[PDB]
């Protein structure tokens, strides 16, 4: 369904520097949902600022994890069904720590923003639709974990 090449070629722009792009995504995510900032708990305590967390090792490591899972959706775009069981367990893991499934819609909005910022006009209507469809499928798979 999602045109693989549109997904792959657009992803290569951000996958180059995952951490930098990941930050852009999370900055927009925290602006859309401030309530997420506290959900990051290290060996106790959290982050005073959106910006303070962007210094935490755990938090940066999480950026990387997020981008790796999006990378898996890209390398499995021609057969996302294979990822279903992994994403369901990932969904459960997030439910376990207090994240609401609805927050993953915000992540999607944030992902598109990150792509808009990086690609500009190269982020075409067709590319945008492909991403909405891909990410929508990822989140559908993850929703199996809220059981
Ligand atoms: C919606 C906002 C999100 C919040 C508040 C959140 C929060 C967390 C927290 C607290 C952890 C446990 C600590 C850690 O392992 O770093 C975690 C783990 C993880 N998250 Fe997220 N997360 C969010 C979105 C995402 C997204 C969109 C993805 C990718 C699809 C993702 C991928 C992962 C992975 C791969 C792990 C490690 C799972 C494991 O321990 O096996 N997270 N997340």
């Amino acid at each position: 369904r999602p045109e693989p090449e549109l997904i792959r070629q657009s992803w290569r722009a951000v996958s180059r520097s995952p951490l930098e792009h990941g930050t852009v995504l999370f900055a927009r995510l925290f602006a859309l949902e401030p309530d997420l900032l506290p959900l990051f708990q290290y060996n106790g305590r959290q982050f005073s600022s959106p910006e303070d967390s962007l210094s935490s090792p755990e938090f940066l490591d999480h950026i990387r994890k997020v981008m790796l899972v999006i990378d898996a959706a890209v390398t499995n775009v021609e057969d996302l069904s294979s990822l279903e069981e992994y994403l369901a367990s990932l969904g459960r893991k997030h439910r376990a720590v207090g994240v609401k499934l609805s927050s993953f819609s915000t992540v999607g909005e944030s992902l598109l923003y990150m792509l808009e910022k990086s690609l500009g006009p190269a982020f075409t209507p067709a590319t945008r639709a492909a991403w909405s469809q891909l990410y929508g499928a990822v989140v559908q798979a993850m929703s199996r974990g809220w059981d």
